[PDB]
């Protein structure tokens, strides 16, 4: 039973994109660290029908690379517009405690918002990863269009878990115009571009409620020419993809670090990691 574990998370709102060659990069394992668990969430298009194929190679790609590392899957799930994959080093899996079990929320009827809630334990601590998504245009349960639902907070339930991570394109955006975010990027002021930002806004409506993002110091990963580091200003500069964490136990759980993914240029979003380590 250790004291602690480390977790990795990605988002990557990665669109049409196919899994790019360096998955070691983007799970932030480059280094030569070997974290005890890793999530991965994605936003798109049609990852369940998956017209142009790349489910297979997915699997193929991320399984090959993982398996020699000593993880197992714990689970994948695909919906039209979201995936997200649980991994564990096998070493602390129990079969007879692990109760992994995920759930989809499906908030429209075309099945294209909502989330994916996976969750499961170890050392008997119940880790949750949940990843959203909204669109601009929903009714929704909150009356915003912020992709948080109670359904899929599991620090709400009555028997909380002790670890828990969002990770996704929450739907929260710069709410300013788009030359006084470009001026601010300029000048390398991101708390300042920040007090745009409108998570917090979510919170004071309470939404995300107790749920905390690791300090950003990281530039907009949104929207970029394709290929470039150069902002597409037809919207403004705003932070697509995030990392926030919560225990529903009060448990510590310490991010390490926080960072967009420059590297990965050949979207219009960057993907962005974070790390963590949690104190059973
Ligand atoms: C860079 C973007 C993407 C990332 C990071 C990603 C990540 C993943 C991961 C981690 C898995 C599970 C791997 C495993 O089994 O260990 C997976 C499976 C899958 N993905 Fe993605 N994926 C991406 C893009 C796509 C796209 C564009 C499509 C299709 C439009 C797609 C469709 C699928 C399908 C169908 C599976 C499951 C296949 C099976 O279980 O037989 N993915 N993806």
């Amino acid at each position: 039973p250790p004291a602690q574990l480390s977790v990795h998370t990605v988002s990557w709102n990665s669109g049409h994109e196919r899994a790019p060659t360096n998955l070691e990069e983007l799970l932030g394992l480059n280094s030569g660290e070997t974290p005890d668990v890793i999530a991965v969430a994605v936003q798109g298009f049609g990852f369940q029908t998956d017209k142009p194929q790349q489910g297979p190679a997915c699997v193929k790609n991320f399984q090959s690379l993982l398996t020699s590392k000593g993880y197992t899957k714990l689970k994948n799930t695909i919906t039209e517009t979201m995936g997200l994959t649980v991994y564990c080093l096998e070493k602390h899996l129990d079969q007879n405690t692990l109760k992994n079990e995920t759930i989809i929320v499906t908030v429209d009827d075309q099945k294209k918002s909502g989330g994916i809630v996976t969750s499961f334990t170890i050392y008997n601590k119940r880790f949750s990863f949940t990843t959203s998504r909204m669109s601009d245009e929903d009714v929704t349960s909150t009356n915003t269009k912020y992709a948080y639902d109670t359904r899929l907070d599991y620090s709400k339930k009555d028997d909380p878990s002790d670890f828990l991570f969002w990770i996704g394109d929450l739907n929260v955006r710069v709410e300013t115009n788009a030359t006084h975010a470009k001026s601010l990027v300029d000048q390398n002021n991101i708390d300042g571009l920040m007090a745009f930002d409108q998570l917090k806004k979510a919170k004071e409506q309470k939404l995300f409620d107790g749920w905390t993002e690791p300090q950003v110091t990281f530039k907009p990963t949104y929207k970029f020419k394709p290929n470039t580091d150069e902002y597409d200003l037809s919207a403004t500069p705003s932070w697509t993809d995030r990392a926030l964490y919560k225990s529903g136990t009060g448990k510590t759980i310490q991010p390490l670090s926080y960072n967009s993914l420059t590297n990965y240029k050949q979207t219009e979003h960057r993907p962005v990691l974070a790390k963590f380590r949690v104190t059973l």
